[PDB]
């Protein structure tokens, strides 16, 4: 529901000369904070007792705001402190999830650096294969059930699994239930797509409204608990075990990509944005992230993609080799983030950034 | 044996105006040396004939002092030179073993950076136990004897190996055994503990005394041979070759850690720090390491650690996402170490780091 | 054929005060041009339509000279336009397929950073074996033939396979060959090396001719498709899939060594450049990488070698950590070689750096 | 006569993606290039033989055209090289009079950074005059005739004289007669105006029309022979002299002012910037100086300005304590405008800052 409008002015009330950066604690908040105050701003965070000690230590944000759980930062209390310090807020995964997406949609209301529409077509598995089957983008092969399977194929509902037929489906699926790993329910709603065997880089895309340009700032590669971790084992003993691979999200490292393969990389960043302005106008705005893998062909099949800033950024808060390269320097998703959040209000161009 | 007096009644005939930080040429002294020169020291190295390339070509070291051998750091003709050139000796892994442990504890009368005493804790399997144990950190869960195996686990004594029962065990020591890899007494002392299957961190702090505060640092995970080339080898090649995995360390890779992970991985931190006060005073002092692995549920299971620093710090020697975070700028491990002997010499502090 | 004298006086009719640098927009171009433009230089990049993207939105580039095809760029139009500009060309990977090897060495007639006759020795299995071989450096057993095989090979012509045994050699070669990847022209051909099991280590050297020095400026590892994703896929599911390896190179990933076997590193690159000089006059000049595998025993391994800039240079275009130790700096390969030309040119010695 | 329709449909024909800068080399040209290097432009450099070599070995300028003189910079053989290197000239002092004033208005058709057409309004005294005054800004009082003199005056017409009555007007107009140093056409268009008794600031602004925003870069007092010497001799041996002094400048020396006094510097800034858009549309863009005298109650006088940049910001080529203020950096005036050139660029609005 929340309008452009309701948000305009409410951001037309700030004070233009304290405007903070604000964002919860966590994510990616601290390349986020970093960055802001490496531009100028004063930045504003909100924490928890027992999740504070990492913004506290690494000094990177100038005010607090404690809340008794993440959840309450859609309390209206909240929303209402982050006005009176002129905050634009930066939106990230555990944001939006513990806000709640239906909250951020119509009950949040605080500026926002982004699109704030299209962050339901990252929600939904639909709008998002729309959207990238729409852009012309490679995707892995969807499956409408176990019985078309005649391939190896990744099934998704932590609860993952591999399976290269129909019988091995339903072992599977079964074993999983008595383990009370998984229920009727999600195996009713499994999806089934392609397993596609290759390199995995998550390249991250920066929009600029500004300069209407598609930037690549860097790329890394999921560490993923516990299959990485599994597939460490020597192939004799993991035989020997009764061990389900699962794709925990718990870090990321640096990669580049084949320099030859840039032109692909961009071309699938521009296609994405030139689609997205028609499908979720004004499209995407700022940080964008295809996570793809690089089959033996040279192609990249992206699996997955976020209308905001992907964790992954984390592997380079120092800069890395691409973020560099615009002018020498360290850097992060978060300071051109920062950056564009500083141009616009100097050009009188918030507009073209919030929402 | 040396008492703390003893060494600060040799630092107190010190010429205080021309402090410089020596280490020995191996582990992690090219970081330790540059980031000493970036904070204004003067530097000595101790290297020999064969091994001196490195620090001669990337010029980190202002003064050489040429052994016949590694071994020759404990004689007390070296010694000497490096009390005549004022140095306070930075320890690392490699020096510790060449000197030795022992030599290191009562018979090296140099001013060294960190607590000496508990450099013991981290060569004793039981010490380290008990420190991590009563810091209240997960670690792997302890096998008596073979018989107790009921899963599967790591046996430690290079001549590692993995076994899923009581007879696999037996099986590969076996194997081991007739190969000439394994003796009967290494055999008999054997280590089994649960194996972890999940992603690995080893996590760098920094404990800064002048500061009370533990800082973190940087992160990487191990490359390890044969054992991250075997499992390079499809199962399918892996079964049909005789080979047994190793685990010798030969390097480094960057990795960064889930961000709603870093209030445990501080806490972590700051649990081994306020025992380590307890049970050897005054604790940790400078850098120290926690070797974990990330299992499927988020939780931190330290295998390993160190008291002082840690080869892993060599993958960020230009700074690391972490280590920016404070200032923007790239500081790698050794510089911090630097940096809190500068700070101590100026706020005349050497006894809350030296010993 | 193309002489040094054909070269120098080539260069001789340059402008001296507007000497820039040019290269092929690909492989490596990207910290080429970008470290061109940090030494000083106004760069020039071979394009295309369809690939000039990188170029322009990094800001790498000052000049474009747009071919219809890479393959163009052989073509006397473009060695002049390139002569005009006063361009010393920066030769690499991509450059020498493009423009072809026999045309580089006696048709391209523009002034050249490196040893413009030692490219050929990077390009034939024999002369690079010879020059390892003669170096003193270690490398994989090479097998006459199929029946030699005593042990686990890797069997090279993407069309690559594994073999433990000579029975097993003639299953796979089958397998490829009725499934059209491979025909009887290259099994016929087949190079048979010994399958090396360690870690990967991709070693970047510079040889300063003016210096007389080999520096180490950095390491990666590979990251191939579809091999790096096969052996992420767990071992009870791989030997359900019908999948053959390949090793595409997609990528690469920062490492580092273990300090230890830094004096091995710089061995290996001293003997390399010392034979080079005896064997190709005068030698290495500037980038070389030697491509090693890192066995239990901690020794290297080289299964290859470039005589030019290695596209893993791209894995620390904003410096890494072995770069930064000579000055505190983000410096890149590209830099490094820019460098040089810029010493060269202010000491009047490009005769020393150009063939 | 030239039109902005004119500059604008010659600037469309540009490869905008090659855009470089040049200027003459003189008057300011080293930190107009060296800014414009550091903003990632390649730069065109207008010499000449015998007055190359600053320019040369400054490393400043990637092309030079060379001219027989500097005044044929106007000739449409060099207007056609700019053009054709896709230069934007940044104009200044020695530029407008070696080029003609006459013909930058009406027959140098290449793109110019600032407003084309009030580069009149700095070379007429009375439009000047006419500036300033409407703008509100506090100058010398000007005298009609020599029998207007009532207290001590400076005249204008290296000819210039003090005088403090009638009288001393003729004697000194005389005295300058029959030395040859002036001539009655000079006497009789004499400018005669208050002696402002004050501190000299000539204060450099930047007016952003991209930000809408006037800015202070800095500030530096005159350097002039042979008044600084003359009045560095003591008054005992002056009086034994028969010397005139005169306003020759020679160079700069950097100043700052009282802080409470720069309300009114920006107000002053602001003043002129306000009027000039209603008096010579789009008003002041880029550089421009207030050349003022600071009298013992604290108010600026200013006795001259510029409407493009003014040779005293070579004081600040390495940047100044107020340029510093921003970003913390090195900031010439050179690289302010080039960056607004950049960011022109960047956001399609070329128009805003050339004619
Ligand atoms: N089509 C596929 N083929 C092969 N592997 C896949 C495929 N899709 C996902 N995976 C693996 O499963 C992991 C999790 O993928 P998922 O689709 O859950 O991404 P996600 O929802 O963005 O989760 P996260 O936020 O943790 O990245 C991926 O990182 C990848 O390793
Ligand atoms: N409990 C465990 N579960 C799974 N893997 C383990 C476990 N303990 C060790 N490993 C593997 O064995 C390797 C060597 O572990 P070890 O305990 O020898 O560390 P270390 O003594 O610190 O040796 P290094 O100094 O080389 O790290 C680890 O890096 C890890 O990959
Ligand atoms: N002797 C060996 N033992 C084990 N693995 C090997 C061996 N030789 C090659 N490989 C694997 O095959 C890959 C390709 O090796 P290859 O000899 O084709 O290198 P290359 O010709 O330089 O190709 P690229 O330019 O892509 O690196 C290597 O990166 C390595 O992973
Ligand atoms: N009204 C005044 N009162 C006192 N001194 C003055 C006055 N006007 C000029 N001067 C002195 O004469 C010098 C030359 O002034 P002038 O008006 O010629 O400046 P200009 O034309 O901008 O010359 P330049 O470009 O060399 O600065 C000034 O720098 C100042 O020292
Ligand atoms: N790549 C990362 O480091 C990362 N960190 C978080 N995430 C995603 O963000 C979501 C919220 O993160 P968190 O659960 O740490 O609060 C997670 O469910 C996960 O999908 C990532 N992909
Ligand atoms: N992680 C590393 O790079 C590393 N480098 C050395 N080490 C440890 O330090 C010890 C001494 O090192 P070295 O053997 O290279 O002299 C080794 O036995 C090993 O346990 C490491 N963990
Ligand atoms: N390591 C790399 O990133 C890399 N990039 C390219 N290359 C080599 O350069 C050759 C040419 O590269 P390209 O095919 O991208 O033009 C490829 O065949 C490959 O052997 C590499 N090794
Ligand atoms: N302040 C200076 O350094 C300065 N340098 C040059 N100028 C002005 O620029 C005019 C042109 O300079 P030049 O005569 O050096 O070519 C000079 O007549 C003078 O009025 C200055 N004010
Ligand atoms: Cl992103
Ligand atoms: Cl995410
Ligand atoms: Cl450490
Ligand atoms: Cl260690
Ligand atoms: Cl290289
Ligand atoms: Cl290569
Ligand atoms: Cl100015
Ligand atoms: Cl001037």
């Amino acid at each position: 529901m929340i309008s452009k409008d309701e948000i305009l002015e409410i951001f037309d009330k700030y004070n233009k000369d304290e405007i903070t950066i604000a964002t919860l604690g966590s994510h990616t908040s601290l390349h986020i904070l970093k960055g802001a105050k490496l531009e100028g701003f004063s930045t504003v965070c909100i924490t928890m007792k027992g999740r504070d000690v990492p913004y506290k230590r690494f000094k990177v944000a100038d005010k607090f705001i404690y809340v008794d759980n993440f959840s309450d930062i859609k309390n209206e209390e909240i929303q209402e402190k982050l006005r009176e310090l002129n905050s634009i807020v930066v939106p990230h995964g555990s944001f939006i999830a513990y806000c709640g997406l239906d909250n951020v949609e119509n009950s949040f209301l605080v500026p926002m650096f982004g699109n704030r529409r299209i962050l339901r077509w990252e929600s939904e598995r639909s709008l998002e294969g729309k959207l990238l089957r729409e852009a012309g983008l490679r995707v892995p092969k969807k499956y409408e059930s176990p019985e078309d399977i005649d391939g190896t194929v990744i099934v998704k509902f932590r609860g993952y699994f591999i399976a290269s037929s129909t019988e091995e489906f339903y072992k599977k699926a079964e074993d999983l239930k008595k383990r009370g790993i998984l229920t009727d329910e999600d195996i009713a709603n499994a999806h089934i797509e392609e397993y596609v065997v290759g390199t995995n880089f998550c390249i991250h895309y920066f929009y600029s409204p500004l300069k209407d340009e598609v930037e690549l700032l860097g790329m890394d590669k999921r560490y993923e608990s516990n299959i990485d971790g599994l597939v460490r084992i020597p192939a004799k003993d993991q035989l020997e075990m009764n061990i389900n691979p699962s794709y925990v999200i718990t870090g990321n490292i640096p990669v580049v990509i084949r320099e030859s393969l840039l032109p692909q990389v961009f071309e699938m960043g521009d296609k994405l944005v030139a689609k997205a302005k028609e499908l979720v106008p004004p499209g995407m705005i700022g940080p964008f992230c295809l996570q793809s893998l690089c089959n033996e062909n040279l192609e990249l099949v992206v699996f997955e993609m976020s209308a905001r800033v992907d964790g992954g950024t984390n592997s380079f808060m120092n800069g890395g080799p691409y973020s560099f390269l615009y002018n020498g320097e360290p850097l992060s998703m978060g300071q051109r983030i920062a950056r564009e959040i500083k141009m616009a209000l100097q050009l009188d161009m918030i507009d073209k950034i919030i929402s």
